[PDB]
């Protein structure tokens, strides 16, 4: 299957080259399995989503996404036009509020749901939670997201956008996940992207354009923007059933783009997402 014309990122995890144009993906589209995108909410009835997104859970007065953010992630993973994982279930944890921040304690507790609601919904192909978030060092949030990832889901968190080491904030530090940095259009490792050994993976996150809230699209920047893109990826691996979710993000850098980005400091890995599709 081939999407013209898609946005630059989904063209870029299905090139071995920058500067195409069209996104090619198998058409099972991560079919069977789901994301939980734990951000600002997504609005679940933007067209884009073709009733594949819904709230879950919510941590403050309305599970309504007012900040956009989260909308704009969830779209990254599964919307229809800007989306990696076209036929991706998409579920919706809000544990930030409408201006985009929140407590760690809210964020913990929004992991420890992921890890026991994946129980109650039918993703027989695997479950991947992108968590397009972050602050400074927490053993307590690393610690959670260890729990989310050795309860069998793939996670995948943003590097954060300090333009220094990631081994500095979290849940960015913690091993055991997925820990995405950015890198824009051409090719270069994106000017606010952290860095360091404890990045697994880098995706196109300067300028992506993904769905917004009232039904509307726009273009942003940031690792926040990256991380979808991976685990979008991984949900569409892992229905193609090359992949687990405890091997996703293992898998991803052992079929990604070696040493295409530039700016990439020494001891940062040179990976950049790639599907490996061939139509
Ligand atoms: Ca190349
Ligand atoms: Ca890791």
């Amino acid at each position: 299957a081939a999407q013209t014309n898609a946005p630059w990122g989904l063209a870029r995890i299905s090139s071995t080259s920058p500067g195409t144009s069209t996104y090619y993906y198998d058409e099972s589209a991560g079919q069977g399995s789901c994301v939980y995108v734990i951000d600002t909410g997504i609005e679940a009835s933007h067209p884009e989503f073709e009733g594949r997104a819904q709230m879950v859970k919510t941590y403050y007065y309305s599970s309504r996404d007012g900040n956009g953010h989260g909308t704009h992630c969830a779209g990254t993973v599964g919307s229809r036009t800007y989306g990696v994982a076209k036929k991706t279930q998409l579920f919706g944890v809000k544990v930030l509020d409408d201006n985009g921040s929140g407590q760690y304690s809210t964020i913990i507790a929004g992991m420890d749901f992921v890890a026991s609601d994946k129980n109650n919904r039918n993703c027989p192909k695997g479950v991947v939670a992108s968590l397009s978030l972050g602050g400074g060092y927490s053993s307590s949030v690393n610690s959670a997201a260890a729990r989310l990832q050795s309860s069998g889901v793939m996670v995948a968190v943003a590097a954060g956008n300090n333009n220094a080491d990631a081994r500095n904030y979290s849940p960015a530090s913690e091993p055991s996940v997925c820990t995405v940095g950015a890198s824009d259009r051409y090719d270069r490792r994106s000017s606010f992207s952290n860095y360091g050994s404890v990045l697994d993976i880098f995706g196109p996150g300067t300028s992506i354009l993904s769905t917004w809230i009232g039904g509307s699209t726009r273009s942003i920047s940031g690792t926040s923007m990256a991380t979808p893109h991976v685990a979008g990826l991984a949900a569409y691996l892992m229905t193609l059933g090359k992949t687990t979710a405890a091997s996703a993000c293992r898998y991803i850098a052992d079929t990604a783009n070696k040493g295409d980005l530039s700016n990439i400091p020494f001891g940062t890995v040179n990976l950049l997402a790639y599907n490996n599709y061939q139509a």
